[PDB]
């Protein structure tokens, strides 16, 4: 069976571990041919790749959109040919999911990573009283946001502060800006914050993902401000190493392996005419499979590395 898969950007670091896990699953299954494509962060690039995949007779499509709003376009191309589409990681509109009977989504509940990240910061702030540099009881922080409009970026930006507040901890946002899920852009942005007027007031660096966290970690050691706690989201192998050295204070596992497994399992099922979850233990709720995030810090780190 031929399954065509598009990854919105191959050098997105979390999409790179998903991509690779998708490939290992496809190679262990002797009756499947996966046709992998890098959309290069361009939705028209992706749109033309879905035409070639359909021209090639694929039986199911697993699509990681560059734009969440291109879902309708992708469904209309798949529909003419009655082909299943499993959208994964960037969530389409509920109404776009509902417009096609064979459209499914594999993701996470975005909200939950922001809540867990807020609980990590609350636990380590209570425990590390010296992180309150100006001794006022409030967290003065900077936030590195992902793509504006992206469901994960927006929920993680909102729910980390809501959770801290809910856990009794008042916050003061010194600065927030997007570095668009990227290491080098977050390095620049942190360097700039550390070269500006409130470099001395920054107590906590909160980032919506690990690639950006790692960028802030190297702007922060360049200014020898290696003592500022940095939190991220995803539990990338490289970030677990920093959590281990203490250069980062915590992460949230974004489970690349089971989301890649669920995408593979539903796309092959649907490609073979079976029910989306047949023979699987995936719980599909309203065409959606949501995999859980897990909080990770020095105390439960041995479960991850
Ligand atoms: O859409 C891609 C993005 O999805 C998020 O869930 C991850 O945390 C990001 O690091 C990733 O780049
Ligand atoms: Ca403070």
């Amino acid at each position: 069976t031929r399954i065509g898969v598009t990854i919105y950007k191959y050098d997105d670091n979390f999409m790179s571990v998903v991509r690779k896990a998708i490939e290992k699953d496809g190679k262990s299954a002797p009756d499947v041919q996966l046709l992998m494509n890098d959309s290069q962060n361009d939705q028209s690039k992706q749109n033309d790749q879905i035409d070639v995949l359909l021209a090639k007779g694929v039986k199911a499509l697993a699509i990681n959109l560059v734009d969440p709003a291109a879902a309708g376009t992708v469904i209309e191309k798949a529909r003419g040919q009655n082909v299943p589409v499993v959208f994964f990681n960037k969530e389409p509109s509920r109404k776009a999911l509902d417009s096609y009977d064979k459209a499914y989504y594999v993701g996470t509940d975005s909200k939950e990573s922001g809540v867990i990240q807020g609980d990590l910061i609350a636990k380590h702030w209570q425990a590390n009283q010296g992180w309150d540099l100006n001794k006022d009881g409030k967290i003065q922080y900077v936030l590195l946001k992902g793509e504006p409009g992206h469901p994960d970026a927006e929920a993680r930006t909102t729910y980390v502060v809501k959770e801290l507040n809910d856990k009794g901890i008042q916050t003061e946002q010194l600065a927030l800006d997007t570095a668009m899920w990227d290491t080098a852009q977050a390095k620049d942005k942190m360097d700039a914050w550390l070269s500006g007027p409130n470099a001395n007031k920054i107590e906590v660096v909160i980032a919506n993902n690990d690639a950006m966290a790692m960028g802030a970690v190297e702007a922060l050691k360049a200014h020898n401000k290696s003592s500022i706690p940095v939190f991220g989201v995803d539990a990338l192998p490289e970030a677990l190493a920093l959590v281990k050295s203490g250069a980062m204070a915590g992460t949230v596992l974004n489970d690349a392996n089971n989301q890649a497994k669920a995408t593979f399992d539903l796309a092959k099922n649907l490609a073979e005419g079976k029910g989306a979850a047949d023979g699987t233990s995936w719980k599909i709720e309203n065409k959606i499979v949501r995999v859980p995030y897990v909080g990770v810090d020095k105390d439960n780190l041995s479960e991850f590395t």
